[PDB]
């Protein structure tokens, strides 16, 4: 696997490995992993290290928080692989009012109490911030278990859904919590374009690189939660070729998306729109881009 | 035309004669109409009305902002439709940066400097408010002139595009405005679902009573600015029945969109998750669903 | 669910006791139910109900012939949901040689000498007309098997699809077998339009009440073969409605085909094209519209999945 | 626009210079161009020295038939642009009885009277291989004003249309007359996913090139018959590119397919499924896909809207 030459240039958060081992460790100590092994891949994986390429200038103070989020829904992320659409819905919906602060946790119940713990723990810490994270997450949680994932799908229906189910949302309004960079609903309207063309990039890396790992979880886990719903498979139907095939048309799309990406920024600041917040924002988004690639490539999450 | 019943009642501002003489008289002073027929046909029109029947709960001393606002982009509206894709877009690009209050209006040209006068009265009544209709307009500008119009859509991806078009955005921000309504980020991505639905509605509705309108423009007009482009056409096409029964179908879609707003909302209330802020805006979507629909009944604009 | 008003009147075929009597009983003798509970399902279904129905005024001594074929069509339709496409395609691919009479019955396979028989005799009735039946049927069984139902459709390109998988070619070529109604080539022709219109109703008719039925179907069957494949689905996602509103809608929708039907019909006849023989032809095309939906509202079929 | 790297060598046919002379000289006498300005735009097309490039193999007294037929199907091609869908149906409805030598020639009207010495000459010199060119070539023209083209297609829907509207079938049937292969039924049936996989090359390939001559046409032409039907257009707007990053992409994918082709012959000499006549059918195929692709990257046509 051969990925096609990037413009884009990764950095990752300088405190990586001491909020890692942080976060790690508040998990080791709290969630419910089945055994030893799944303790050793859930190391193995770095999810604090793909919080920290996402996220690579986020206060020091706040990156942590970002971390545990991310990593918490990483987790959820791979137990509705062995439960039914149903019983997935039913797990979110359980954790939206608890993350609301509306629900007190079960505290025998580690998913809860973590869920309602740090979510208030970001208010305690930045309100205002905090409380513009919830509806994207939970637009993505809706978006892991709906039904049109069992459903056929075009490459253009595709994209427009898993915007939602790769938390796009969700990893904008993080992006800016910890950073501290709070932008007008003005402003956020001028970089829509940038944002959905961005969450195509993100969309399909994803795919290309965890393509053996999801896979093998469709021919081994539940039928519905383990489903293949994956630009991968969607273009090599369309066009008739194999998996291997679409991942090297899909890299060479990608790379148009960069490009593209570079002449909506250019147009950005050309027309005169582009603040000193935005300017913040658009290269933020680029670090989630080649941030993403450079964890995708290297963790072990998806090559073993 | 038998309109299938609807639960929805129409509320018109109290304001409505005073605003219409005022706005009216202002236009027939400035705009350049081509001869008194057409000054005729613009009063005949009654633009201040649907803005009235818009927002029959603005404030008394805003109402006016709106109603000249909806008044010169449908004039725009009408002068679009006689130029090529690429002429409507030079236009509209021109009024944009006047919009922003960026470049001063040649005062020469009185669609300049009307642009240029009511958006700075705006922002000089309401700063921030003000601030979050433009990106909107912009939006549904672009939209005027986009060649996606002269190719084929289906259902969906035709009210996908229609939600631009038909300003479903301008108008719930310009709502928001003219009621000093104020709504969080987090508020507004609760009723993301319901301003969806609710587009679909202002959309069909007004496709169904503008069609006859619509056609005589395409057989008369300019090849690209006068294209039909319609749900009345589109389900006529895709189902292969006429024009008129059509509307029939849509109709009643339009009356189960209704259906779906009250679910949406009862839902919002049952959960925790209706504001008093929400409550307003959500029954101003409904004054505008009901109110748009009797207009179009009623309008010399689409029955002449 | 409140059906809207409909000018089209269904009528039933005299023998529909006898002959409903006569083909269940020779399918619980020949084919293979797994168990009771299938074979009191099979006879709630109604199969020799909905091909009277479908085909009023076929002749006294051929309507049981189409009772035959429809229910084994019906029959085999519902084992091709636990398939595969390529099982399922090649289940019917081992059934269009037998059907045509060119390869003998494995006679230890009730489908197969069912289906062999059945052509058999319907060719020893009449051979030309039964011949005419025989492409349209293998264009319905290669449809239902065409990966096409696993690829996004947009409304119009469904109902072109649907055509095939409803099988209105067969409905027709079988309408006219057993009426022994012929057509010229020219005759057919000028019909093309109306037939197209007719596909639609059907199709839709059937979508909205046998929804719930292939709802369950595609949650419970095989990934290929009970895949959702309904228009009630495509308007669903299409308006974002519920299906039950997609229903509603798409039902007034029925309403105006059936408009339609009248319009192209009476157009057919003031241009004076109208042959006796093509008169018989749309007024049993009407008969096919209202019939299924007679049957659909009623059969424990689609109200008891 | 580089395009991306190919194992395939395109060949030309030895006697493209005198074949292209002959034919164009042909059609500058007989066919009614407007003007001066629409006579050099043909010769510069190059409309023989593509089926050269197609049919490299082709018998050398062959050749001129199957550049006859490519240049009066490309002048066709152009007509209908300015046509609606009814009007450009009707004008290849009418050339079809003509092609068959069923309705003698209007011999004051150029396209009916050189499809019917054509198609007569063809028959004269090999009955059997033209008769089977005609219904692939039929299918072709009555895609080229198929409704279809005014709906929304998705990349699968529109390649399994593009396969008729770009006429592979036909050229398979003209390849296998200019070289006098003759394959048996089971032969055909055999690399029937070789060909789909050809065609979708074909397609795409022709999209990638022609679509700026298509753009300007479906500005400036008839509604329906200039209507912009194409991958560039579709992928372009799916992924949310422009065109000229979609023809970017689609270049890479073609060469999949290449790759694919390379897989699938590999694979049936591997089964036992290989006969000669095989085996220079689909390597005659991958002449069309190179060749195909050196015309287009040459003409005027496409460079010069
Ligand atoms: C895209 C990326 C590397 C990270 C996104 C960072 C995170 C955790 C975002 C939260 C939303 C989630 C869990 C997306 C996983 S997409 P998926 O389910 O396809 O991820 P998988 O392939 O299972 O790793
Ligand atoms: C929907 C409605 C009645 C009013 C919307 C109120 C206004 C002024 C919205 C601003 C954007 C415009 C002019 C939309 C017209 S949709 P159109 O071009 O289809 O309107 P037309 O049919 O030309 O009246
Ligand atoms: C259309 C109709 C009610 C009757 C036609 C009568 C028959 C048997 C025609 C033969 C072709 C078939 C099996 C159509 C059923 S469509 P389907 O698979 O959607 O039918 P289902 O909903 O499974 O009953
Ligand atoms: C594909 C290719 C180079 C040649 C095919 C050779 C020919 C003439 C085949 C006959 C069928 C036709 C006319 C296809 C043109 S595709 P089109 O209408 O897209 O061709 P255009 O882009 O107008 O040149
Ligand atoms: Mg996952
Ligand atoms: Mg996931
Ligand atoms: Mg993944
Ligand atoms: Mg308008
Ligand atoms: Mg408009
Ligand atoms: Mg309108
Ligand atoms: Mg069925
Ligand atoms: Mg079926
Ligand atoms: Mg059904
Ligand atoms: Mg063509
Ligand atoms: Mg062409
Ligand atoms: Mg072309």
């Amino acid at each position: 696997l051969e990925p096609p030459p990037s413009t884009f240039q990764p950095l990752c958060h300088p405190l990586v490995e001491e909020v890692s081992k942080e976060v790690d460790g508040y998990f080791l100590q709290h969630w419910n992993f089945p055994n030893e092994k799944a303790r050793k891949k859930f190391v193995a994986a770095g999810f604090s290290r793909v919080t920290c390429l996402y996220f690579p200038k986020a206060l020091d103070d706040r990156i942590h928080f970002a971390c545990r989020l991310l990593t918490v829904l990483f987790l959820i992320d791979d137990l509705l692989e062995y439960m039914s659409f149903e019983e997935g819905s039913a797990y979110n919906e359980k954790l939206i009012p608890i993350s609301r602060g509306d629900v007190l946790p079960d505290r025998s119940i580690p998913v809860e109490y973590i869920i309602y713990d740090l979510w208030e723990s970001m208010r305690a810490h930045d309100r205002e911030m905090a409380d513009e994270i919830l509806e994207p997450v939970f637009l993505f949680m809706r978006a892991q278990t709906d039904r049109t994932r069992a459903r056929p799908m075009g490459l253009g229906g595709y994209l427009e859904y898993r915007e939602r189910d790769v938390g796009k949302e969700l990893l904008a309004a993080l992006m800016r919590f910890s950073m501290g960079l709070k932008l007008s609903p003005s402003e956020l309207q001028r970089v829509r374009e940038i944002d959905a063309n961005c969450s195509k990039h993100l969309s399909v890396v994803n795919d290309i690189y965890s393509y053996e790992k999801e896979l093998y979880t469709s021919k081994t886990a539940h039928s519905e939660g383990g489903i293949l719903c994956t630009s991968v498979q969607i273009l090599a139907q369309e066009a008739d070729v194999t998996a291997e095939a679409a991942k090297r048309v899909l890299f060479v799309m990608c790379r148009e998306w960069e490009l593209r990406h570079q002449l909506l920024v250019a147009r950005l600041s050309a027309e005169g729109l582009e603040t000193p917040g935005l300017a913040a924002y658009v290269e933020g988004l680029e670090y989630q881009m080649s941030g993403a690639e450079l964890w995708s490539q290297t963790t072990l999450r998806y090559s073993v």
